[PDB]
């Protein structure tokens, strides 16, 4: 065999990720993701999703994890190995937290890799610090995308089950943006209705025209009254970071800022 697994990195709905030894490339560390596929025979939606992943590899974007090899048997993906994710970085950073300019750089690399995905019509749909990898040199690399439970980073339209477009990932970016300063999740709910309730306690109840129609939860189901200043939960944030954070934490996904427009925000000057 060409690879040799040495440890398990994690398992879940994505599959099972292993830390492996690239026996034919000098023994470098790699990440093997095995995923079973119900053959009949392989589903066309899975074959098409792999072609998009190899096409996205041709660009070799620095803010997405590298795809080295693809093997078949039921489906093994060989990615470059990153030593830690975002949670491990936030847990190990000394006091009083992440440097202010380090947050700006990591948020910029996050938006670059996300804009690269949205430019090719790819929605991450599950952006969270657990799948945001931090290179030993400090680079941000996105992982676990393109292949089809914490609700703390779900967009309001996902909790309401209405729309699932690219603004879904920008809401998660806002939740991660606040967690940069807080080093603890901003909206930490225990259910679908609980997560949406703690969201509306901060950003306030949106207008009746902003609430999606033909959803189970109506606007009257929540009495969250008014909004609160964001600097109460996210201390040490500046004016430019506050304006960018609020444009990501917009209820209406149509009024939410895009990853492309977020790259040109005055916060990155
Ligand atoms: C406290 C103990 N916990 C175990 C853990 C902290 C070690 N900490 C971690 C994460 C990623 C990697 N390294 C890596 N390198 C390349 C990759 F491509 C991937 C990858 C690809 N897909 N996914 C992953 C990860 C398992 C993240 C979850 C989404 C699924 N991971 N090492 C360590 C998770």
């Amino acid at each position: 065999q060409q690879y040799e697994c040495v440890a398990e990195i994690g398992e879940g709905a994505y599959g099972k990720v292993f830390k492996a030894r690239d026996l034919k490339n000098g023994g470098r560390f790699v990440a093997l993701k095995r995923v079973r596929v119900q053959t009949g025979g392989m589903p066309l939606s899975t074959i098409r999703e792999v072609a998009v992943l190899r096409h996205l590899e041709t660009f070799e974007h620095p803010n997405v994890v590298r795809l080295f090899d693809v093997c078949t048997v039921k489906l093994t993906l060989v990615f470059e190995h990153v030593d830690q994710d975002l949670t491990t970085y936030l847990d190990k950073v000394p006091e009083p937290g992440v440097p202010t300019e380090t947050i700006k750089d990591m948020m910029f690399q996050l938006l670059r890799g996300l804009d690269f995905l949205h430019s090719h019509r790819v929605v991450h749909r599950d952006l969270k610090p657990q799948n945001i990898l931090v290179t030993s040199s400090g680079q941000i690399k996105l992982a676990d995308f393109g292949l089809a439970v914490t609700l703390w980073y779900r967009a309001p339209e996902v909790l309401l089950q209405s729309s699932y477009a690219t603004p879904v990932d920008l809401w998660s970016v806002g939740c991660i943006f606040a967690e940069m300063f807080r080093r603890k999740p901003l909206f930490r709910g225990s259910s679908d209705v609980d997560q949406l309730g703690k969201i509306l306690d901060v950003i306030g109840l949106p207008g009746e025209e902003d609430w999606p129609r033909d959803v189970a939860l109506p606007r009257q189901a929540f009495h969250s009254k008014s909004a609160q200043p964001i600097e109460k939960f996210v201390t040490d944030i500046d004016e430019l970071g506050k304006d960018l954070l609020l444009k990501c934490l917009t209820f209406n996904p149509a009024k939410r800022i895009s990853a492309y427009s977020a790259l040109s925000h005055p916060y990155f000057q």
